[PDB]
């Protein structure tokens, strides 16, 4: 006949925790995990915390007692916003209730309680992650909560990052930790390669990954929207910096005899690049010979410090959400041509022979637009693109 | 020494209304329009309503007086939801005070005041509609509101519709009424053609209007997202019905002799149609000969009683299978590509050039509308193949 949270976790059964957690949330199924702990010293309290099995993404929810009597339901400073999916009870022995703003040790106590709550949640998540198959259940639900935390909590950011799991080009059907990706890196791989997109299947087969894959280098598939913000703050993991295969100037581990091989190509197609940058005008910033293509003739990459194809899609959809007008910035885009492709060699011949031919212009613009669609952007006037394609079909079929 | 809403509007200056509106709403600029009236038949009350200059965010804001003393701020049924941007004051003389919840309703007392407020608001909107550059100021702020009403207010739909203005294929740089569109139709046109899309320029050059435009027909450009919601309830105007150039089975007025001509084009290509309906498998529901294409070889149209291409573009903004917009592929019997395809395919329906061209054509017709591509890098590889053909590699 004592509260379930004053009892010692060693003397508490799973069915008792469960029917209690059901009791505190009307949830029809038992809890997914529980962390039950107490703290003494200057501050004394007990916390009984639960991770629910399903919790919606898209304001706190921990019951707060002082000396076994009820006080509040949503004390905001008890837990960050990104853990608000935790449900439970925190019972303190020394918190002051009557305060003026002059009194500031209410705040100090709450901060201590909060820091301990986060410490033990991160503990629990690290424990759950040691069991590979059951952690999937958790990450399935709160991977967005962890990434949100990585963005917001600078102090715990490393321990949150070790809780991340991603699909990669090496793992296929299984998601892996970052500390794993590091275990598969070569001795000449100085970077961690990621790609952002809207589906796994779209990023896995996109042009950006081509030479990276044939070089045997592993690529992380960040297919959730929150990733655009998460990776802004996850600058490096375990010493190695992360880079986007969608951004300009990819630093590929370049063996010497092949990358002077690549320097031949820079100068061979320097002329074609000038001609194309003039044909495209201010539709693009640069036209560059590529080092990340293998099978595709060209692709569109992003400026280092500006929006990504994925992020521009998100921003356009937000503008659309509140009828804001996309009126000032569109991702800076660079067009990369593949120095080893039949179409690009043919284009260099056609163009260096007559740089103002309406057919060369037509080809270069058609290439730009198809590279736009394959690289995650939307077309300005799609019917114009359709007319270019219908022309190439009539040519292909000799009309 | 008397409230303003008790004087009659002839003796009130625009600056007196202005100062009053400003004080009522804390607005930094004066009102855009004002309607001041009284009602004496069933119940006697005065109302002073204002239309603000720019449109509020998002519970109405009409102050309610009863026999010159103040009562409420958001009386629910005072004004329909879609008019909640109306600011002003209503002072009733015959208003029961100690009454209750179901009593107020059941008496049909607040419905009277509401009917009159909405009536005279629409009067105000009609009066403003008689001056293009001020109705422009108003329509700019509340065209979304008039639409909203076109959907909610059944008993007033006709009236609301005469306030609508759209860009059309005929009007160029100005928006026009529906009563306008109707005076310009030849007398064999039993339909009003509209198109929904993302920009004015995108719908103006879409394939769907090609034959409508060559044929001399006028089609309305519906470029705002609320429009998708609007025509769901906008039946017909001044007798003649609305049709989408994006939806299947376009019934355009055509000659008796043109009818037999299109039916001959219809039986010629039915073989090509079965061939494509099978190459595309589940990617579409039908392949049919088109009557709306002119220069483009094919286009994707959306089923009746089904979501639209544009509407699906908008709902994709937020992110499956609900209101599956059934897609049809319409082929132009008059196009070089479609005739050459009829030969290529009626000779070897299982050729891989025929397959590759057919899918490429389908995907391009998708992009020609509001659709997105399943796997875009796959389509890219098709385009590169075609290209390698045109250049000869």
């Amino acid at each position: 006949t004592k509260p379930i949270w004053t009892r010692n976790p060693d003397d508490i059964t799973n069915e008792e925790y469960g029917e209690f957690y059901k009791s505190l949330t009307n949830d029809w199924e038992d809890h997914l995990a529980v962390k039950h702990f107490s703290v003494e010293g200057q501050l004394e309290f007990r916390a009984l915390l639960f991770v629910p099995r399903r919790a919606p993404f898209d304001k706190n929810n921990i019951k707060l007692y002082v000396r076994r009597v009820f006080i509040m339901d949503n004390c905001e400073e008890l837990i960050p916003e990104y853990l608000n999916f935790i449900r439970g009870v925190v019972d303190s022995e020394d918190l002051p209730l009557n305060i003026s703003r002059e009194m500031l040790q209410q705040s100090k106590i709450l901060k201590v309680i909060r820091k301990n709550l986060v410490k033990k949640c991160l503990e629990l998540f690290t424990e759950l992650a040691e069991d590979k198959e059951n952690y999937k259940k958790f990450y399935e639900q709160f991977s967005k909560n962890i990434k949100l935390g990585i963005h917001e909590d600078s102090q715990n950011r490393k321990k949150l990052s070790e809780l991340l799991r991603y699909y990669t080009s090496a793992s296929g059907d299984e998601m892996v930790s970052l500390k794993d990706y590091c275990t598969r890196m070569k001795e000449n791989q100085k970077h961690i390669y990621y790609i952002t997109g809207e589906t796994k299947d779209q990023v896995a087969n996109s042009a950006f990954v081509e030479r990276l894959r044939k070089h045997g280098l592993e690529v992380i598939y960040m297919i959730e929207p929150i990733d655009e913000y998460c990776v802004q703050q996850l600058k490096e993991f375990e010493g190695k910096t992360l880079v986007s295969v969608t951004k300009e100037g990819l630093e590929l581990p370049e063996d010497e005899e092949e990358k002077k091989k690549q320097e031949e190509k820079k100068t061979k197609f320097e002329n074609l690049c000038k001609i194309m940058k003039d044909i495209l005008e201010k539709k693009v910033e640069k036209v560059v010979v590529s080092n990340r293509l293998v099978t595709s003739p060209c692709c569109i990459v992003t400026s280092t410090y500006g929006w990504t194809a994925n992020m521009e899609r998100i921003m356009k959809a937000q503008a659309l959400r509140d009828n804001s007008t996309m009126g000032y910035m569109a991702a800076k885009k660079h067009l990369e041509i593949n120095p080893d492709h039949s179409i690009i060699e043919t284009l260099r011949q056609k163009a260096e022979a007559d740089k103002n031919d309406k057919s060369v212009k037509d080809l270069v613009i058609l290439l730009y637009e198809t590279a736009l669609l394959s690289s995650g952007f939307s077309l300005e006037d799609p019917q114009t693109h359709a007319n270019r394609i219908y022309r190439m079909i009539k040519l292909g079929l000799g009309i």
